[PDB]
């Protein structure tokens, strides 16, 4: 039980360090370089749109600094100044477990190359194709990975103390 | 009372950092992507300029700028160094309150994807298409609910002292 | 006559933060995306000089940076060690009145979205179109009022000492 | 013995520091100057995606932030508070064979600069062409020559252990 | 004086930040909207290269940070602690007068709007248009003024010692 | 031999100074702004990588880091605590002989304005075309200088002890 | 009555021969040179057609080819050989009243230069320019003024005859 | 009886000229006006070939061509030189009711304005636009209507004789 | 008396014979190579419009015709067989001096290179340029001394009979 | 054997007029709508040029000229006045023979929309698309069917002579 | 003398056919490839106009109508029914003459292949490329001859009369 | 020798028909599908002029018409009206050897389909590509085949005579 909140630390600092400093610059080009067999204006921006509603980066960047908030807590009412530790250990764990299923259920496991869109100003139905899937799939499995490590080291701790 | 403070900290410090490290980035293009279908030049600017007079980043920076001058006050007081305390809690109240009315007056709670124009020099009514409007809907109906968050919890204390 | 340097110093720093985190990247576009109807090569070029000879946010920083050097001299002068606090105060007046004077003469109170254009390699007068002239507009009329709140706030406290 | 603690401390801070100050901007580039000769809208997605799945930029950053984390996980102990220092030896010394293995069965020793892509929807096989092959080439070779230094120093520690 | 000292140390200071903070973006397009009436390709590269040989800017800061030699070695010196004080007051002067005279012969005191240029692979004469030539010529002028004061006080404190 | 200490410590700091501050920008448009006389797809990235293979700023970085390796090591040992000088200085000297050597031979002393380009896939023979030569030829001269001060100055040193 | 026949006779070889040289020519770029101001794919052609369902030209040939239908049945007939003449006449009447009238109703008295259209799949109401107006309208004023004439002299036989 | 062979002739005649004149110039810009809404290359031929497999114009030219047939051969018997004039009358009716059937069944009674086309290359669905196709649906509403007026009187004249 | 009618027949056949060979070729490229200095639609056809109402080589071709319709008159009456001789002489007296006038108050003597242009949809006041100026004055100058001769010719005539 | 010179003198007519009127105006835009998926100049021109050797009609229209020479020898010959008739039959006979052979061996019994092209400067293979291909098997079949009835009745009469 | 009337003849006709079969179609692209190195609108205009004021065949068209003119005249007063062929023969030889003379003067012997063009709207002087020069020096070459040969033969008659 | 003459003239109209009929319509699209792989304006023209001075149907057209002279003159000999005739087979043996052997000292036996340049304004060789040379090469082969035939046939004639 000693060694699991050092590695708890140390996952957290990784995590943070590899959005912080790469992340940003895969999904730079995200929108430049989608296109779309179409002479329509307008059908690009309806189908990127339909496609991609929120990107990936925004939503990690988001779940990384909301999961930082009861530390925070903690440490102010500490300034001020057990069961509050009891708490805020329960409420990470809520908080990280409900990330890690919104995001399987927001995005799945793959990017696909093809996508196939049908809105207006679009007539029927049009394909268009996407930018780096492959690289942005690695992404999506790594940080999948991580945030289950920490799901598991912080029911491990939960119930060591129970 | 007690963690009222705290979580009035928390909520402040929380909305400075959402609004500081990603809404630069989704506002980015958001000229560059604008399209109208027309041949006339300058029709584009007559809209967009019609459409967004006053862009949400910047309206937020403002905001989040003129929300801490109070205290500002006070420090400069102090170093200088309870009446200062009641006046300067009553006046954070009234900027949050009108700022609030401000937005949902500017803004209402949705960004649609298509726009409709009648400005010189366009001939007539013409049709023209947003960049990204789900994230941009995403986004304001996230800093009203902080905002909400933020005014419950000054008139909490306000009524609190009396 | 105690409130009015705080305040003094409070507008000072309030127009410090906001020219410098938002007035850069509202101007950015400023030539590329103005555009007029020809199809003379150098046109564009000399209408966008003769319309904006120099642009708002240099004389801006200009003024912000001139009117922070008395206060260099005396921090100089006491690190090296009454009538120098007198002389930087008179100094200080001179220079904010004939800065909110030269604003008024440059630019007035408004941003228009057309421009007439003469200049030569266009041949005889041709129509220009310009890039957000609303927020350009807003911000103009906002430096104009922080100035006279710094001007009038320097002038009572002349007076005060007299 | 005592030099090489020193040697190793010193080629890692060069690999840092010429990753982290130049290798961002070789890369800059990598698809806006890659081309291939076609008519087929997407096929130039398709070819640079399959020509070029994982940057060599992402993976030696990915690679530098893993070797560091046994000396975090020491330093994060020794901050709470003979094994330990064995054990991360170890670690370290798997985790860059590991990486020097993966980087040799990735990119193998050149980058050339024509390519020949059979990826739908590319109509049969199509010939594209690469932005700095030489550049690449020589960065690819100076990485492995500095990691395998790093390799045979770590194992003349261990084997100086045993 | 006393006084001279001051007010040599506060325009250095008030140089180092005008040019550190406006001067990089006033020249940012130089040469992408420099534009020549022509449909040989290369006449613009090289017309652009014969009427701006060395850009303002550059050449500026290459002045700012020689200008500043002889003050880092008297403080090298004087940490690894009269006649030093003369030799770097006499180097300073005699460098400050060169980069004066040097600015006056390279680029004299206007910036024109039309250039005509008559240089290979340009087939005779062709006529060629600048970007933003009145902002140009403003920096021109303040920075010559700005030089002429510091030739003028070192040249009072030298006659002053004698 | 007192002050050719002071003197190489001032030409290392004002190498390091200008070749961080404003080489970064000269080079920016290297690629950009090359054009080649032809309607081949491909021609211009064979042709810009057979004219420069490595960019002059990439060199020159790499040179500045190598240099410093000798004084690294030092520290590191008296860290960990006068042959260690004396061999220190015989490296610094043999490194900065080569890198000087080595770029007389990969550069030369001059950029030119044309190129000829033979390499597939262009047919036969084109010409080429160079941005900023006469920028990048006094870049070349001034850095070839002061290399040459510096190896002087640690031959003066290392023949004055002996 | 001598004069009438030999004037309807020259009226005729007239019409005739104004319509078959030049009428052919002024209307060959009636499509290619119809422009309207969009950038809807297929607006132009849906425009065209309903401005322009029958072309003048063709109409014109019809009517000349229909109203000398009776001349051929009474030649035949007498090459296989008073009643005739008489029903012929009436015929002759019927047929050049019917086609003014239709000339009126279809087309009336002018060429506008612009055109309003609504048709899909143009986005509401768009604005169409139209080719040589001035000259379509004098050819419909002198067409009709030569079928007022033919129309004049028939029913004057009529009436003489009885 | 004797009226009828007339009209037989004079529609005979009428046709042809209609046929001759006109009809070679509403056809002519048949598939350059034709397009359709894709970035597909060769979609636009596939598309214009299965909308309109034989032109109008050719099949008319062959029917007129091959329904003079009879009359040439009778020709040339009688030049040589009952029972053929029965077998040609025959012959003759038969061939132009077996014209008129395949005329319906080919083409039907309207052109349209809009084509929907799903051939290889074309990805899915698209939607095409045709020129010109009011002029052409009267045009075959003419064309039937002639062509059922030469069926009647050949059937009269079958029947006379019996 | 005797040379001047065969003369006149002359002037007429070469007269005919020049309009017919040659006028229509150099007036084929009218519209085609008319271009403007300016970016709107429409802008072309409005100005083309109205510098050139009727076209040369209509107005020629008309007076032609209209010039032969006395002698039609009188052939066609002599073939249904000296006060008509009179009066057809009288007519085309008449008509070939209003011809004459006509074509002056038309064109007057030169077709200049530039013309200035006010029409809406252009904006203010545009410059537009001429296809082969030259040739169209000299065809212009050709044409009037033709007619005066034939003038001159007829009024001799009419005078010799009285 | 009667009728059969009748026909033969009917289908000779019947062809002739066919290859005369229409089909010079199926192949007129034969290679501006030959487009192939490339990028590559001058690949157009060898993939036609290799998919169409010798165009349709310019073999047609030989062959129609030259199985008519044998009548104009007969012809001369007489003008200048049996054996000569059979040898003329003879000769006739071969070269109707000889002609549908060498057809069915050059173009067999279709045109194909789809052709692959393999021909320099054509990097490898490449797929065109051809204009009208089902006209051109229509009247392939055609010329087919006359030129077998043609050789039928020629054999026909050969064999009645003997 | 009895040949040079027959070998007069011969040379008119064969004038006379090679002028109308085969001239029309060298000049029929003179002005469609025309094209000057520049970027203002309106120089090509200028620049052909100035080049080619009369077009060859033009020219060559009047004078073969002019040198005919003579002979009408003989004929239409012979139908009317020595000294008319005296005074007829004198008139050809002098329009002969004079046209051979202006031929002369207006083009000279040969067509280049560059020119040079200072004619407003161009800026100063630019250079454009003519089309098909050879040919055309070819053409003006062979009809110097003829003409010349005509005179000869026409001054041959002239002197043998007396 | 009977059938010679008979044969002689069957040729020469046989190769009239062929020239005139379809000759002038492969040669039609000569220059506008001629492309040469560069960016210089006015290489095409150069290029063009320079591989093809005289087009192949102008020189057929000119040797048809000089080989019919003589018999014109004779003709107009004989209406004016052995020696004669003598002479006239004489020249035109002679015309036609020439002919035949200009043809093959101006073209020779091929067309091929690339073309080598290095005319000015090119620089340095570039390669061109040419239209239809199967087809041309054809027609070069036939055409030298059916002069070989005359010439055979004319020399037979002559020898004949003696």
């Amino acid at each position: 039980t000693m060694i699991g909140r050092i590695l708890l630390t140390v996952v957290v600092i990784f995590r943070i360090l590899i959005v912080a400093i790469v992340g940003e610059t895969v999904y730079d080009d995200e929108q430049t370089m989608f296109v779309c067999n179409t002479l329509q204006p307008g059908c690009n921006q309806a189908c990127y749109d339909r496609a991609f509603p929120i990107s990936h980066i925004r939503y990690w960047v988001f779940q990384i600094i909301m999961v930082c908030t009861p530390s925070l807590c903690f440490i102010t009412y500490s300034v001020h100044q057990s069961r509050f530790y009891i708490i805020q250990v329960v409420f990470r764990n809520a908080l990280e477990i409900g990330f890690l299923v919104g995001q399987y259920f927001l995005y799945g496991f793959s990017v696909p190359g093809l996508y196939e869109c049908n809105r207006y100003p679009c007539i029927k139905e049009v394909e268009c194709y996407v930018s780096r899937p492959t690289e942005k799939t690695v992404f999506l499995v790594f940080m999948f990975a991580v945030s289950g490590i920490c799901v598991v080291l912080n029911l491990a701790e939960l119930n060591h103390l129970g």
